[PDB]
């Protein structure tokens, strides 16, 4: 599963993180099959047009990592 992926699980949890989640989904242009953490914080920085904090993606990414480790 790619971070988007994951991401799309998090869509409509009623905190930052899922209200970050739907902002991600609601960009036509998020890489949607990458999971590298230097490759999507790349595109956020760059591309990225988000209202909240850059610290946000941090941890909903190491929530990803936690979650693929939870799977396997």
């Amino acid at each position: 599963y790619s971070f988007y992926q994951f991401v799309m699980t998090v869509r409509g949890r009623h905190d930052d993180k899922g209200r970050l989640a739907e902002e991600i989904f609601d960009d036509l242009a998020f890489p949607k099959h990458d999971d590298d953490f230097n490759i999507l914080s790349d595109y956020i920085e760059t591309h990225g047009d988000f209202t909240l904090p850059m610290s946000v993606f941090d941890d909903l990414y190491e929530e990803y990592t936690e979650w693929l480790k939870f799977l396997e």
